[PDB]
């Protein structure tokens, strides 16, 4: 669980977040090129508030053990703190889907969807709120397995409440946000369910650039909208039951799941356990199982 900086050989940059970056490394203590390849998350810019947040994120990941959650491997202290995770060779589900569009069918999208629901239900049992469900944050271990791959915005619910209020400074993923997250900064299992519906939408659009949630919402709101004005126009649109359209080729039963996740009434959104049952039932119908 304690990795020595000196044995961590840099291979490539994998991606960036707003404050955290991820790189591919080989942990080679024997310096004989037999060490395993790991993914290393570091703070792009070190500050004390970012350091405290990152220590909480490390503790959250360490506490999670599930097939559909990226594995915690350890830490690296140089504090230039680094989070060591297992390396997943197919990258983000966002990039994977976009390269294999023509080879990934609806039943395979539902296999991925089911795994996301199971990983999310597991978070819910620990009273953790992901706050950043998007296909860019899901990683592909193989053609049959996806995992929730980052927990940078994850919050633990207070003992006495079912929501957590936060307003993080600097650019939020508003087109994946539930209305109450936009208006009141309220994050809960139900706002994760709202974001899950957006992930389901993303999947069935096969990550078509023109069909992205920012592109569809900006179209509906007007491309002439300022910056702070976009949020207010998005709030109004959602309030008046403006929703993302049914993606091309999407079955009605799948779009129905999306629209039910997108209920303005927090209490009326399905649970992750019910989402998984519905998705598995549809998968079975499609397979004749
Ligand atoms: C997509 C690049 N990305 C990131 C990453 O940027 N995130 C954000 C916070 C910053 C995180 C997913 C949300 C994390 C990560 C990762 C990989 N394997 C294990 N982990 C943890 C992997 N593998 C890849 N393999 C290949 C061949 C790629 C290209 S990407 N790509 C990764």
């Amino acid at each position: 669980t304690q990795f020595e900086e000196r044995h961590l050989k840099f291979l490539q940059q994998l991606g960036k977040g707003n404050f955290g970056s991820v790189e591919m490394c080989r942990y080679d203590p024997l310096q004989d090129n037999t060490g395993e390849v790991v993914a290393v998350k570091k703070l792009q810019h070190s500050t004390e508030e970012h350091l405290r947040d990152f220590e909480r994120e490390i503790e959250i990941l360490k506490s999670l053990q599930h097939d559909n959650i990226v594995k915690y491997k350890g830490v690296c202290y140089s504090r230039n703190l680094k989070l060591i995770m297992e390396y997943l060779p197919y990258g983000s589900l966002r990039d994977y889907l976009q390269k294999h569009k023509e080879r990934i069918d609806h039943i395979k999208l539902l296999q991925y969807t089911s795994q996301i629901c199971k990983g999310m239900e597991y978070l819910g049992t620990k009273r953790y709120i992901h706050r950043d469900l998007a296909t860019r944050n899901i990683l592909v271990e193989n053609e049959n397995r996806v995992k929730i791959g980052d927990f940078g915005l994850t919050k633990v619910l207070p003992q006495d409440k079912e929501y957590y209020k936060v307003k993080e400074p600097g650019e939020s993923p508003i087109f994946w946000y539930a209305p109450e997250s936009l208006t009141e900064s309220k994050f809960s299992v139900a706002s994760d369910v709202w974001s899950f519906g957006v992930v389901l939408y993303e999947l069935f659009t096969y990550i078509e650039k023109s069909k992205s949630p920012p592109a569809e919402f900006m179209r509906m709101i007007g491309n002439d909208k300022q910056g702070q004005m976009i949020v207010f126009h998005l709030i109004e649109l959602l309030k008046n039951n403006g929703r993302l359209p049914r993606p091309d080729g999407c079955p009605d039963e799948i779009y129905m799941i999306m629209t039910e996740c997108w209920n303005n009434n927090v209490n009326q959104r399905p649970s992750f356990r019910d989402l998984a049952l519905r998705v598995d039932q549809i998968r079975d119908n499609m397979a004749g199982h």
